[PDB]
């Protein structure tokens, strides 16, 4: 009877969640917070969208949660040891807590959308954009991960890699902009532009990762970067069998040996000219804007 | 010129995605597909959702359920899920995490297809939202206790609230959606008690079937363990309290060491007996529910 009442009380109330609990399970996330330029893009874009700063704040909050959560997970998936010159959360708090916290923040983010409007028609568009771009994000990420973890099952071509980027990187970039375009109280859609900004961003990330070495973690990962994809297809094309295989073998070692990583890079520098190709590819993309 | 052409085309289109791609990413989910729908069908008798809108609800629930099992096995370092090899051991942790999270959002998208009524949608999303949030909190606490042991040893109360969040999330989600779509007293209190019977029973059966008892290997703060731990602390049984902690902290597969911890629960604290009793009472709260305060 006393137990029965304590239970009766329980099952008839909402589940209990204290602020301490909230603090406890937010450790992996608070860690990565300690790591502005994401708001510079939002403030600029806004110069054109004209959103009241009240709503722009809630937009900035949604994107950061989604962004920081993405990084918490991408690090697990990529077995990354450092993020922004700091130990990654999964190495401190563990993979289990990090996955849960990150996925949890995805839903806190989703919850904040209610705060952008009272308008039922608008709200629905918002949730849809939120849904679509998150679905796109996971698709690209699924390919980048599949290609990597199952190499050499599939050697992506420049086209396949770019579709993957349109999904993955474009995902976050389109989410931010598409949401603002729906809240804008006010020319043409800036989506095409943000997609190009996303592609340039990703290929420059892939590129600087190797040039900054020449610590090239992307090689330790086995990632099918823009430079590696060109090297692999170039090599198959010109009949360079041993080079094509050494590239695959090195990617598959998941090595942190600096000399082995340097060898690979010099292969992309003198043998396949992938570094130059990529540099040019980036410049051309930028020129497409600068010459618009 | 020609490169400019292709890029232009690319950025002016939706991201490309074929079904072959869809198949790649689904592999980890398909692997886990290889009684619940009966419970949903049964519940509809009072809800009366049109066999079709009910299929969708059913699909949403299945995506979520199956997806959380894939993530939970990664978090629990489980080598087996119903006799077969767990997905992350076959497809790796990265793809499995991603495929499971992708499915969460596919589930979130099916919600838009239950209704086209603007208020009713906002209420379905809210429900979906709230329950997924409660589910992650319960899981977060469950993992936290397990991974920070012995910083915090939960009490029966703490444990049960963790269950209301975790196990209650997936049970309530299903029920609150159905009740909201119903064309026809809430059964949420009843689903809550159910979830609790189910979880305490899950923890109970895990040890009893052995008497592989993976929960021990996992180091989990299961219901019998929570009892044992607070039972020895109360009776001041120092060694035994520490011995229980020591075994959980071993993350062992040692059949012999697992046996010992169980020996402790059976002989020293009688936690297993205490739990069998607990379950029964909860059920009687339902069995002896005359006037149907909980039952329909
Ligand atoms: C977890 C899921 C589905 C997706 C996660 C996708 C992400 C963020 C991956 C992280 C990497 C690329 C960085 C990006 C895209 C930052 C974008 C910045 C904005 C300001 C939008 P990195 O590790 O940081 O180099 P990647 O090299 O692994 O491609
Ligand atoms: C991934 C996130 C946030 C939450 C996941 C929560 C889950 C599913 C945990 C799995 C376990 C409990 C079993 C359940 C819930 C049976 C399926 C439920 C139905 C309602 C049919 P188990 O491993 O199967 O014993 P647990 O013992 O680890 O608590
Ligand atoms: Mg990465
Ligand atoms: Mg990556
Ligand atoms: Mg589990
Ligand atoms: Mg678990």
């Amino acid at each position: 009877n006393k137990m029965e009442a304590k239970i009766d009380e329980l099952i008839n109330n909402d589940p209990v969640w204290s602020s301490q609990n909230e603090s406890l399970i937010s450790k992996p996330y608070n860690h990565i917070l300690l790591k502005n330029f994401r708001l510079n893009l939002i403030v600029q874009i806004n110069r054109v969208m004209n959103l009241p700063k009240d709503q722009l704040a809630i937009v900035s909050q949604i994107v950061e949660l989604l962004h920081n959560s993405s990084l918490l997970i991408d690090d697990i998936e990529d077995n990354a040891p450092l993020r922004r010159g700091q130990t990654t959360s999964h190495l401190i708090f563990g993979v289990p807590s990090t996955i849960n916290t990150a996925n949890y923040m995805y839903f806190r983010a989703m919850q904040l959308v209610s705060q952008l409007t009272t308008k039922e028609p608008l709200y629905h568009n918002l949730i849809t954009i939120f849904n679509e771009e998150l679905i796109n994000l996971h698709r690209g990420q699924g390919l980048d991960i599949y290609w990597r973890d199952f190499l050499p099952e599939i050697i992506p071509t420049q086209e396949m890699y770019l579709n993957m980027v349109m999904n993955k990187t474009g995902g976050l970039f389109r989410l931010t902009l598409r949401l603002m375009e729906a809240l804008s109280p006010s020319g043409h859609s800036l989506v095409p532009f943000i997609n190009l900004l996303g592609i340039i961003y990703q290929i420059r990330d892939d590129y600087l990762n190797l040039k900054d070495f020449q610590f090239a973690e992307d090689i330790t990962e086995g990632k099918l970067s823009f430079p590696i994809v060109h090297a692999l297809n170039f090599t198959k094309t010109k009949g360079q069998t041993e080079q094509h295989n050494e590239i695959l073998r090195i990617l598959l070692l998941r090595t942190s040996d600096k000399d082995i990583k340097l060898k690979l890079i010099q292969i992309l520098e003198f043998d396949t000219n992938s570094l130059a190709y990529t540099k040019n590819f980036i410049n051309q993309l930028v020129n497409m804007i600068k010459n618009d």
